[PDB]
DNA sequence: TGCACAGGATGTATATATCTGACACGTGCCTGGAGACTAGGGAGTAATCCCCTTGGCGGTTAAAACGCGGGGGACAGCGCGTACGTGCGTTTAAGCGGTGCTAGAGCTGTCTACGACCAATTGAGCGGCCTCGGCACCGGGATTCTCCAGGGCG
């Protein structure tokens, strides 16, 4: 919540947000973040071990089209 | 006899007339520009009510935060060999110049189904409600499942 106002406080001063909503952004960012755990896993598997790395986080993000 | 020369017999860049390709300029028929009528869709306001805040004490709990052991897994070093990198000659087949066709691509009347536009009914679908049987959470108990210490075995 407190994260989500930060974010909007630099962009519209005074803003409301409802009692929804917030778990569709909670929702999509936590559904989208453990994909992006399982690429990152899978890649980090490819350079055969069990530990995931930082450069594991830009391989499988940049493939990714980003 | 050994030798230099005067001129023909071939090359070769050099300069001139010649062949595509693309920019530049002059049209006229389907576009735009513009003028007037209708009107319903957009700008503006009057409550409203409704969930959303204001400010901070304490008490307590569950979750967050720190701290150390070490075990195993990341990771550097190094030798091997076979798997492609590199280099030849030999072949099959695409590029391209040119040809005879056609069958499907492409622009144009007819009318005729056939869907756009508009009254009248209603009933099937939406707001409101209030229950109970499926659901939430956990004990009881059996079951499996991994962790650690010999020891019989190297």
């Amino acid at each position: 919540q407190r994260l989500v106002r930060e974010i909007a406080q630099d962009f519209k001063t005074d803003l409301r947000f409802q009692s929804s909503a917030i778990g569709a952004l909670q929702e999509s960012v936590e559904a989208y973040l453990v994909s992006l755990f399982e690429d990152t896993n899978l890649a980090a598997i490819h350079a055969k071990r069990v530990t995931i790395q930082k450069k594991e986080i830009k391989l499988a993000r940049r493939l990714r089209g980003e």
